[PDB]
């Protein structure tokens, strides 16, 4: 995240960390067993980090669950990142408690000019790079669609939104890929790729996730 603040401990209970040695990823914890991330995090083995506020730290509210199942969208296009999402079934699942808690999926797609919150652990700068202890935070609205293809032409698709500042400055960035972005109470973004971070009319990109419900609670239904 560039350009944001600390986030306060625990006060982003369904964020967790993708971890195969080191955080590589964000995901949303969706219910006691299942985190939805973005499909481009794939990794063949995956510790989900619950509950985490310095990832450097062992602070004593954390919950360190393997991924048992990790099933991306059949239809994730690998060069466009058209449909990047993925789903995590956890080998046992998470204990619910005030600092490890889910967030509900959309009820509706979220307007152009809503305000959401994007989190994650990734990039601090727009050039070079710092990667941080601490969950970081920002506060950024929903772009119009037409907004989003001006700033990425022919790549932006209908499972795609922009979320942030066209002036740049705020955004995003690598490490906080699968990451959440939510919008009153539902998740409606997944971090998912940009041109830079936080450059001038290059906001951030994010799966949909309000065209995802139905796949995703056939999916755990079926898993
Ligand atoms: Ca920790």
């Amino acid at each position: 995240i560039v350009g944001g603040y600390t986030c306060a401990a625990n006060s982003i209970p369904y964020q967790v960390s993708l971890n195969s040695g080191s955080h590589f990823c964000g995901g949303s914890l969706i219910n006691s067993q299942w985190v939805v991330s973005a499909a481009h995090c794939y990794k063949s083995r995956i510790q989900v980090r619950l509950g985490e506020h310095n990832i450097d730290v062992l602070e004593g509210n954390e919950q360190f669950i393997n991924a048992a199942k990790i099933i991306t969208h059949p239809n994730f296009n690998g060069n466009t990142l058209d449909n990047d999402i993925m789903l995590i079934k956890l080998s046992s699942p998470a204990t619910l408690n005030s600092r490890v808690a889910t967030v509900s999926l959309p009820r509706s797609c979220a307007a152009a000019g809503t305000e959401c919150l994007i989190s994650g652990w990734g990039n601090t700068k727009s050039s070079g790079s710092s990667y941080p202890s601490l969950l970081q935070c920002l506060k950024a609205p929903v772009l119009s669609d037409s907004s989003c293809k001006s700033s990425y032409p022919g790549q932006i698709t209908g499972n795609m939104i922009c979320v942030g500042f066209l002036e740049g400055g705020k955004d995003s960035c690598q490490g906080d890929s699968g990451g959440p972005v939510v919008c009153n109470g539902q998740l409606q973004g997944i971090v998912s790729w940009g041109y830079g971070c936080a450059q001038k009319n290059k906001p951030g990109v994010y799966t949909k996730v309000c065209n995802y419900v139905n796949w995703i609670q056939q999916t755990i239904a079926a898993n």
